[PDB]
Formats: C-alpha cells, structure tokens, sequence
DNA sequence: TAGGATTGCGCAATAT
DNA sequence: AATATTGCGCAATCCT
C-alpha cells in the first residue's frame, strides 16, 4: 500500500531522530560526569588544604 | 526450519541482553552525575564552613 | 481524531 | 558453534 508506506516512512524517520537525541544526551550526560569529577578533586585538594590550615592555626591558639 | 527458530530465540535473548545492558550503562551515568553533584554541593558547604572558623579564629587576633 | 516522539522488540548481517 | 553487537524497521504507546 502506498499510504501504509508514507507512513511507516514518517515513524521510521522519527525514530531515528529520537535515537539521535537520546545517543546525544547520552554523550552530554558522559562529558558532565568527566567535568562534575574534575571539580571534585578539586573541591576535594580545597577541603584538604582549609583543614590543614585550620589545625595548624587551631593548634597554635591552643599552645596559649 | 527448527534449526531457525532456536536461531532466532537464542538471538532475541542475546538481542535483549545487550540491549538492557546499554541501558543499564547509561543510567548509571546519569545516576553518576545526581551523585557527583550532591557530593560537590556537599564539598563546597565544607569549604564555606572551614573558610567561617578560620575567619572566626583569626579575629581572635585583634 | 491527527501526528510526531518514545520505547521495546525482531530480524539478519556481522563482529567477537 | 554460539553469543554480542548493530543498522533497518514494525508496532504500541506516550505526548502535544
């Protein structure tokens, strides 16, 4: 059938354009992990760095 | 053919399996990120929290 | 009721 | 030989 063809046609290129977008997403959601762990260690060499600080200081107070 | 249709069951279940397989995958990427997020937020509060007792100490100065 | 978007699945060629 | 992967596509259901 003619229209039974236009159709499916008109899904089939859907379809693809969905898979496209979830594929897509797929790869964004990847590139946020990378970036997301990448401010982690940083956050993480921060909390390290304040916490010495603060001991050292913390303790020179207390030698008072 | 019955050589067929154990073909085409045994690849449907393969088909399947590796199917849930990419998905699986793919939500634990997005579960990485909710996780990866909370932690950051939970990191930065830390970093403010820190920043406040040394600001708090150092004013013991005067 | 219409039509695109989303999802799961089947098939068959092909990669492992 | 058998399982894993994937382009093409069907059909049901979701969503606007």
């Amino acid at each position: 059938s003619d229209e039974y063809k236009i159709r499916r046609e008109r899904n089939n290129i859907a379809v693809r354009k969905s898979r496209d977008k979830a594929k897509m997403r797929n790869l964004e959601t990847q590139h946020k992990v990378l970036e997301l762990t990448a401010e982690n260690e940083r956050l993480q060499k921060k909390v390290e760095q304040l916490s010495r600080e603060l001991s050292t200081l913390r303790n020179l107070f207390k030698q008072l």
